[PDB]
């Protein structure tokens, strides 16, 4: 039967829930699972990235913020399709992943979140025309699901006209760009796929915790503050560069070790 | 005037018919072919690789054993739409390359099998889950056809109540894989792809060799022991590697010649 | 929200109108453009390439011929869908380049040619089975945009019917290609992509300016000589190797200067 | 005249000392110095890599704990001989990377190229400004001199935290009193602990540079909490010299005296074979 | 302290004592080895690069024939120097490749590291083991000292045969005799047979390693019948030396006193340049 | 016996005297040439580039100008001591390409191989047929050795037009008296114009190849313009010199005793790190 041509996006937020967990989970990502994902998809995955989160902000755990990564593929076709399910060689997944990444826990675990977006950005809200000339970028990079039952067309209600403003009046603020999320690919939880650029640390800061301040508390919040959404559950986020040397597909050349 | 995205995983079973024919017969392939073959397809083939043959095995001649390589193409258009045609610079191919090969005698011709799938196996039989922490496989790549006046529904009945069943039992496979050919793209005579995995030689020829001797002879069987169909024809095979140096578009960089 | 598939080939005809700016617009081209376009378009376009040209040929100016280069993309989708022209980074674009180009003026400016073709040549006219092993190829690339007001088809008849049985009669030219042009696309002036390969420049002359002056001037042509429309504006051309360097998914390793 | 074969390693300690700097620095590394780097020294760099560090661990700082990354060369030619200061394109290198650095106090007008009599890139790389940090650039030859626990450690045997630290004596001590302190009581606390995996040194080449670092240290943990459990509460132990700098271990002036990081086994930023030019994120 | 600059390439010769052992041998070469030898020499070797080996011919097993590959190093510095044994990760080198390649007989736990007082792979590189076959690893100049046939030869004149055997001569025989009995009546057959394209030859450096092998010698033919015909049927010609270890030439212990392949004038893994881990099949 | 460890740049300078010639020149360069190179000195030639030149100036022609490239390599060893005339596989070199470069008038047969006693494309290297013009391969140090002006100058200051040129002064000539000439009557010209932005120069190291060239020097400008303005019209200051070979600045006899070309600050025909075959357009 034919394969539907199916042009996409996908964003995953790897956390590393202790210091100690770092070597090892580093490890099987670049030593074993890079090659085991190569090998499955390089027919049909047209990238395939990792982009290494910057140090966790003053209050980032409070936007289930990834401390180790964003992963990042370009698929022409649907992963979730069942006829994708079979594969020659299944990837070299211990257990220990799962604990690394928060999963599970050694308090509650926290779903693993892979969302699928079309490849361009749906929504480009603040900064369109910025060119690399212009400087370096904070990108901070943050998807959210509203909590069940709450009706999808209020939560976006919310998000485009109460906190969007408060991105477009913050001079800290350089870039706001958002998609829905296609929530009819694998399920995910999430809703909105936002990017969110500042020139540092300080100025996410200002922004995102000090002026979010102004919000009224909505009445589904799940925590007292913005983004009022269960940290790693309804919220995920990390603060990456614009460029990662791990451009997979182009750059890997094998677990080369330091001398 | 569109083009239908139609991606699919083709194989080409290439015979070396005398080991005098090997290093001219490797010659053209490396040192002309990859590069015609790259400058025709580079923007609609995902992948082009080649996978050496592993030496024949005792008996691998009533296999349509190939004994110069397999070679893959993962195709995002099909190679047969009429547009197809028509290229600027035509692939330079001289017909020796088919005495070579053995499709002309220099003793009847070999015909030239080029099967097309879908580029996900469609039935996953034994092995399930197997990783290549598991350990290196030898990789038993075989494509069947059934001869002309065998119904293709009592041909798929006997594969995979008697054959596969003997697979099933033996300790020593371990992975059994299998596709239905793509007989509406380009004619081909073979009917299924099969890979099946064992350890080593030793166990291959216990079990293709001895274990089915149980089977009882088809009455359309064209030699006297399984696969019960003529060499070259309507069974040619392959032992392969689980890896290749030879990934050609992202691993070629000329024809160099060793010192 | 589906994508459509539209595999395509396009070609830019990139001008330098004066010796003088050749280095800043070379410096442009290969230090701040490739990165930017490859930064946007690698998940969906399978090559990219440059392919400078050869020097200019006498009378070279009357055929639109482009000082540069021509620029080569390979679509998987269209880049005029207006889901495209989001961006999360803008190509670093001086308005420098457009003079340097030619768009902008100092008499008169030029349009910026951009023509969408099919990934496959639709019309073979000269030359079927000719290989690599044929020699080197002087490749003279010609786009013609009939002028406004004239009848599509009346050019069309004109162009197969007079034009291309001289390129055809002339044993210096040894292949001739060509496709109509995908209007609907970016709306680009252009009707038709023709290549015509010559063995060099001398033989170029002889065919496109020597034998064409057995043509009749047509009533709606531009110039007094072939190809009777008006240069930059209704023809563009380049004269390019069979091979480039400048393969930029491939080959580019960032801006690396001479020692 | 001839130019000597001279194989060495180095190692360049690059910190950011503010996390605002942080984006800043790191596209100044990776968008402009990586291609002034590579144009120089193609033909005679075998290997050119950046390896960042792991997140500064408790009291790093004490350390003089490199924030951003370890910068690493192999070298056929003495970088530091004088007619290698000639080059047709100098390295782009405003006075804004040795403020994010520490190199030098905040000031107007940072984003000037650096101004020398010589080289810039040369010159920013002996920066020594009694303000902020110095600038330290240690050559070693390409081999450990010293494998003093774990050799035979292969990558099957795991993950490994690498603390990399090198340590200078201060002005006016001993280097021979300095060696055998290092060799006799520091050492064997290492060697003691079940924590610590590797331990492996070499001696500074310092006759190339000038560089006041003495030795080259790397020793492996499992993970920050046996660098933390071995680095500050087993040397404990040790007796405060003399000519301390500090009160605890290392003793030595943080970033003037003794710099390190914690990196990994891999990293992707291998340049000489793995840049492909600034690709920004879509 | 200095390290002297000596340009070599090597040749290891790498025999598979069954084709049970193809597939694991394979692996562990492609999958684990690379990528530890890449990370060990990658700033002093600039070619490092397998070639596999054609099938083996009839009577091939008379010549050491090496039913795997040769692997191939273009070293800068001689590996063999002692201050070289140091090596921050060791390579993963189980037993069992050598059984595998028939350096040790079959055995119990031989899925264990290799053993040695210095470096396990350095060590293993040395196995001479009184049942089984010596590794064979010959350090040659960059450029062959000898022409001797088809100099001019280019790769427009066609596909090569290209059989390199490497042979020392048994204990108590005069090195300058054996010298003259190769290149006064061996190599006047190859010379006479216009089968064969081209002769080539160097002395081992004896020096590096104590290599037992004398010369490396490179000799071309179209094909495998060409490669018999002469060094099987012509070399007939030859009288039985008295130091002979075998009947008929090469009168050379197999695997112990001549080793050799048979390879193709390409390979892809030229692997400093094409690696890319180990991507596994669909 | 011991190679010289000798890193050196070399220059050569590949013209085309027809654009019918261009072509089959090119393809030959691209296609059959490059892997012929890659596959001889991979091992000891650290860079291998090929930087197309600039279309010809206004009176170019003077100046030796090569309508092709220039050729650069980074050696380790010298390419001239004689152990490195032995080569397994010799350059596929039609006499044709010899004729489309200018060194040998066009002639019947030259789709023949070049045949030479030793190495038929060190034997090309090295021609000098009294009707044509001469191979011009100059061999230099790594490093410039002379910075004459534009000390500083980075790649942030703007694209360069680069004039490579190298001269030889005439038979009978003090080459003192040359030298002198160059550096006190020549340069100041350059060092006086603000069209000039970069004077570089080095000796030719004569004892490599006997190339007759004595200097190479590099001049950088904007444009076309400026190198018109200084090169043509303020050279116009000089007084002809008794062994002025033609009327104006170079006063050296074109091809012969003054070779140049006019290239950009980047190429795309980094060798060995960026040729992936010779792929053909669609
Ligand atoms: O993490 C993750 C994973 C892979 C595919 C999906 O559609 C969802 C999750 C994950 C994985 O990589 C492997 C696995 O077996 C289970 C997982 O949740
Ligand atoms: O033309 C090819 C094969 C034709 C064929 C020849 C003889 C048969 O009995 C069946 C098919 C062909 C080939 O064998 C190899 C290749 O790489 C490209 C080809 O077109
Ligand atoms: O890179 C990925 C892809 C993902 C995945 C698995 C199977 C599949 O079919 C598609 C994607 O699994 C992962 C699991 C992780 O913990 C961390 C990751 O970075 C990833
Ligand atoms: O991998 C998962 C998903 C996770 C999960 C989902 C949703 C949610 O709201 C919280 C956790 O629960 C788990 C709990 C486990 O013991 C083990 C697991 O592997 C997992
Ligand atoms: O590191 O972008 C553009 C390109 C064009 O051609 C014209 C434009 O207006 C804009
Ligand atoms: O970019 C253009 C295109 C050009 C033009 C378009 C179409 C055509 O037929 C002729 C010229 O006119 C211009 C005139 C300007 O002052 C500035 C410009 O940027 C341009
Ligand atoms: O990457 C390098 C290269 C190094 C260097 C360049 C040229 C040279 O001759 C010697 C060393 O300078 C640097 C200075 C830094 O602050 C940070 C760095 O990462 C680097
Ligand atoms: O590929 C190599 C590299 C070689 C080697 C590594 C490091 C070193 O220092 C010297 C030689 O060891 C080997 C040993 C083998 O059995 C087979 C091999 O292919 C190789
Ligand atoms: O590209 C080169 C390499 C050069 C060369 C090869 C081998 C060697 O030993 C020395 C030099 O020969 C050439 C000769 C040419 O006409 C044009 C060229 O571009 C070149
Ligand atoms: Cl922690
Ligand atoms: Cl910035
Ligand atoms: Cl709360
Ligand atoms: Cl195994
Ligand atoms: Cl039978
Ligand atoms: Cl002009
Ligand atoms: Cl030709
Ligand atoms: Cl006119
Ligand atoms: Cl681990
Ligand atoms: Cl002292
Ligand atoms: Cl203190
Ligand atoms: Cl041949
Ligand atoms: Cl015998
Ligand atoms: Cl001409
Ligand atoms: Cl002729
Ligand atoms: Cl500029
Ligand atoms: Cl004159």
């Amino acid at each position: 039967a034919d394969f539907k041509f199916e042009p996409m996006r996908s964003l995953i937020y790897v956390d590393c829930v202790s210091e100690d967990y770092r070597p090892k989970l580093q490890r099987w990502i670049y030593k074993v699972h890079i090659p085991d994902s190569i090998s499955q998809f390089e027919p049909y995955v047209t990238k395939y990235a990792f982009y290494p989160s910057f140090p966790i902000p003053p209050q980032g755990d409070r936007f289930g913020y990834a401390r180790m990564q964003l992963t990042e593929h370009h698929w022409l076709v649907s992963d979730l399709d069942p006829r994708l399910e079979i594969k020659a060689i299944a990837e070299t997944f211990p257990m220990d992943v799962l604990v690394w990444q928060g999963q599970i826990p050694a308090a509650e675990g926290n779903p693993f979140i892979f969302a699928f977006l079309p490849m361009w950005w749906e929504k480009d809200l603040k900064g369109k025309g910025r060119t690399i000339e212009d400087g370096a970028n904070y990108r901070f990079n943050m998807t959210i699901g509203f909590p069940e039952g709450v009706d999808k067309a209020e939560g976006e209600k919310w998000l485009f006209e109460k906190v969007v403003p408060i991105l477009q009046a913050a001079p800290e603020c350089t870039r706001v760009l958002a998609s829905a999320v296609k929530k009819d690919i694998n399920g995910c939880v999430m809703d909105w796929v936002l990017e969110i650029w500042f020139e540092n640390q300080s100025g996410w800061y200002k922004v995102m915790v000090d002026d979010m301040k102004a919000l009224e508390k909505p009445s589904w919040a799940q925590q007292d503050a913005f983004p009022f959404l269960k940290p790693y559950h309804n919220v995920c986020s990390a603060a990456v560069a614009d460029y990662t040397p791990s451009n997979n597909l182009a750059n890997y050349r094998g677990y080369i070790t330091m001398r």
